[PDB]
DNA sequence: GGTCTAAACGTCGTATAGGAGCATTT
DNA sequence: CAAATGCTCCTATACGACGTTTAGAC
């Protein structure tokens, strides 16, 4: 069974909360309103969603050009709302979540079928994700987009969160630099990385402190980068060994785990070993 | 002076990010 | 009938993941 805080972290990374507003002749207000929750992965990682359906005991899984689990009915969203209230988000999407939750409840009490609720719902949608479409701007001018609680004091709540966050957005790659000042002609480095747009740096900086290694860098997106070999061998790799990466990425990680060992044993300073690494690297990540 | 590590710097293609909307069930 | 929700297709840009250069220890 998958840890709940993993799901929370994973969704903190790659989930989205949506409100569709559709023009509809058959309604008094002229518009249809519906809530959605969705997680989308490449087809190859479909097992993750199966793991989430199984934990929560809800959710509809599909696979086409990509794989998704979706929550659209009131009862299914009720499960979703139950979970994230127990296991709160920590990226800027917790703001999104709060808008949705308000919007969700107006819809449950059917008040969206009123001109008042419809207008209130749109103030939430205006500040949720990409805001109002042009078509919605034309239909509802002078809508004042609702207040977003900026969450900025939030700490990393659990290690399994981090397993979840990176499994979705973390990166384990091998860096190879053609560099003649080295005997083999190439510098070899193992790299652990997490990326975020600059809106959630306080979480990024805290995550350095949580894993107690790595540096923050701005360039806009901000990267958390760990290149230190004894931080990678003694700090980063034990964490994700107790707190498991899930999905295909776990397999890249294994390969990454493999190349860090050989580099630890200085086998990268030989041509044969340098050949060995490129074989491995060429077989990781996008190279599968 | 040479070799190396850490990390600063550079960069493009696509896996999503977010969305819209018709068809079916309740 | 209408309100809910099942079901599917769309578009483009923020990432991931790949590569070079530099600061500086030894
Ligand atoms: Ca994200
Ligand atoms: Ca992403
Ligand atoms: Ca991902």
């Amino acid at each position: 069974n998958i840890s709940p805080w993993t799901i929370t972290g994973f969704a903190d990374a790659e989930s989205s909360f949506m409100l569709t507003v559709s023009k509809d002749s058959k309604r008094n207000t002229g518009w249809s309103v519906r809530p959605r929750f969705r997680i989308g992965l490449h087809n190859k990682d479909v097992t993750i969603l199966k793991s989430i359906r199984e934990y929560l005991g809800a959710g509809i899984i599909t696979s086409d050009i990509d794989a998704r689990i979706r929550f659209e009915s009131l009862k299914e969203l009720e499960v979703v709302i139950n979970h994230f209230d127990k296991y709160p988000l920590i990226t800027q999407k917790r703001a999104d979540y709060l808008l949705f939750k308000k919007a969700f409840y107006l819809i449950k009490n059917k008040e969206h079928l009123t001109e008042e609720g419809l207008n209130q719902i749109l103030t939430l949608k205006a500040s949720l994700n990409l805001g109002l479409s042009e078509e919605l701007k034309e239909a509802f001018p002078n809508t004042i987009p609702a207040e977003r609680l900026l969450v900025t004091g939030q700490e990393i709540p659990d290690s399994n969160w981090v397993a979840g966050f990176t499994a979705a957005e973390g990166s384990f790659y091998i860096r190879i630099a053609k560099n003649s000042t080295l005997k083999t002609g190439y510098q070899v480095q193992s790299v652990f990385q997490i990326t975020q747009d600059t809106r959630d740096i306080e979480l990024m900086k805290n995550l350095i402190s949580y894993l107690n290694c790595g540096n923050i860098r701005i360039r806009t997106c901000v990267d958390l980068v760990v290149t230190n070999l004894n931080d990678i061998k003694e700090k980063i790799i034990p964490f994700f060994n107790k707190n498991h990466i899930i999905g295909v990425k776990l397999q890249d990680y294994r390969d990454w785990c493999k190349v860090v060992t050989l580099i630890d044993n200085k086998e990268h300073l030989t041509s044969e070993g340098l050949e060995k690494i490129q074989k491995i690297k060429e077989g990781m990540n996008r190279g599968r």
